[PDB]
């Protein structure tokens, strides 16, 4: 039961164009408010927070836009949180989707949610 | 400008859950038409056709179901039809992807459409 978003690898940024229902129910956060917004809100706590939290591995997050700007895959896990702020471990795997000429034209991404014993 | 499709891989008969809008502008089909459903009815002529239709090639869609049985990608040409009908020529890559336990739980489509000779057409 993973979560499964598709970014645009072309447009700048990484924009989302799809996420699944398992990512719809388990961050709180519905489609509408998510399509064509990169991945990163998910490390803010809730829709007021403006800012990463300081508790999501700011090395992870490093690693993760390196292996998006060599167009690698990327493996690991780093905090996330649901819309109402509830925290959120997330094992994430992208995988870069190449169209045909050699161009990387899309990025999935899958989520595997794992709940946190942890008082913010 | 590809169409995109995402599949369920874990649910029986692969079900689209994704197309793009290069899909649905070139298809003719809106997503709403056709989520939930297996990619194979672009094969049929139409929404109102239930069978492939002959002249798709049926060695080509016995090699699509045999990479997606063995879980490996698929790239080759078959004939589709939009909504209207009309013949389409798409040039199909499948890519399954890997979820948790080293299992598929989605494949992605990428589809290129070409030109085809094929008229049926009056
Ligand atoms: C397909 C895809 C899925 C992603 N999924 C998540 C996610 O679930 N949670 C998360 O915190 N970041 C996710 N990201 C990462 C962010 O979008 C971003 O790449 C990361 O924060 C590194 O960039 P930055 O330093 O500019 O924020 C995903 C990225 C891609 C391309
Ligand atoms: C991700 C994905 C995308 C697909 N896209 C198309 C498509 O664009 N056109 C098509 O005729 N078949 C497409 N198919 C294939 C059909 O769904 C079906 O697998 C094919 O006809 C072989 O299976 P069957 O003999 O049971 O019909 C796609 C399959 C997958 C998994």
């Amino acid at each position: 039961p993973c979560g499964f978003i598709v970014t645009d690898a072309v447009e700048p940024d990484q924009p989302i164009i799809y996420v699944n229902t398992v990512f719809e129910m388990v961050t709180g956060y519905r489609a509408e408010e998510v399509l064509g917004r990169n991945c990163r809100f998910l490390q803010c706590r809730g829709p007021f927070a403006k800012r990463r939290h300081p508790l999501v591995d700011s090395m992870v997050v490093s690693e993760i836009r390196k292996c998006i700007d060599e167009g690698i895959e990327f493996q690991g896990e780093l905090l996330n949180f649901r819309k109402d702020g509830s925290p959120l471990m997330n094992r994430l795997r992208l995988t870069p989707i190449y169209g045909d000429d050699d161009t990387i034209t899309h990025i999935i991404g899958i989520q595997f949610f794992i709940e946190t014993d942890i008082d913010l």
